[PDB]
């Protein structure tokens, strides 16, 4: 529709509970005349009092979202839309559309001791070459060298070729689980990649590197 925004997706930083912090979304009024826009939901997460507002023309207006973290969330990675309800008071009425919000919420280790926290060892870096058409599987292990149970908070993809599944979500000390992988060539062929280069996101209670990233490759 009418309204045009800065980003398809707002990122937080890296953030504990307590963290204060600011996302920053520019709306534009691209087609004509009058835009009405409503901000009819928001993140469990955040804060915004420019909710219900006029537009004139052009890219004019800034949206503000501050970081408001609900007491007993838990950690993980935290994805919920902002939903943006444009209304042309003459043209037309309607059209709804969403920005993603993410938030990377992890814990408050300065509150955690080392016998509550674990220590994360595995493979950040897969190369699964060249995959020929078929639906393939690896798995990466995900090992605990800490003091502590080591927790997979969340496991997250954002390509729609790849995912990954822990068999476990809690590791005892010198204790391991598998990361299940699977890339599918058809979802990639589908989209018009040959190739791909994508992260595999988790968030974990090792307080050195609470947010860890493994880059997955494959090719057609
Ligand atoms: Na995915």
């Amino acid at each position: 529709g009418p309204l045009q925004v800065s980003n398809a997706r707002l990122l937080f930083p890296i953030s504990m509970p307590e963290d204060e912090g600011v996302v920053r979304l520019v709306v534009n009024n691209t087609d004509e005349s009058d835009l009405q826009v409503a901000v009819v939901s928001l993140p469990s997460f955040v804060s915004l009092d420019d909710r219900a507002f006029r537009l004139q023309a052009r890219e004019p207006r800034e949206l503000n979202l501050s970081l408001a973290v609900p007491r007993n969330m838990p950690p993980g990675m935290k994805d919920e839309p902002l939903v943006l309800e444009v209304t042309s008071p003459e043209t037309g009425k309607k059209a709804v559309d969403s920005v993603m919000v993410s938030l990377p919420l992890v814990d408050n280790f300065p509150a955690l001791t080392a016998a509550q926290t674990g220590v994360m060892e595995l493979s950040t870096y897969l190369d699964m070459g060249q995959l020929d058409g078929e639906t393939t599987k690896a798995a990466i292990e995900i090992r605990n060298v800490g003091a502590g149970p080591l927790r997979l908070h969340s496991v997250t993809t954002r390509n729609p070729a790849l995912t990954a599944v822990p068999d476990r979500t809690e590791i005892k000390p010198g204790g391991s689980t598998l990361l299940r992988i699977a890339v599918d060539p058809q979802v990639m062929k589908a989209e018009g990649w040959q190739s791909i280069a994508a992260d595999i996101s988790i968030i974990c209670n090792d307080p050195q590197a609470p947010l860890r990233r493994i880059k997955v490759k494959a090719e057609l």
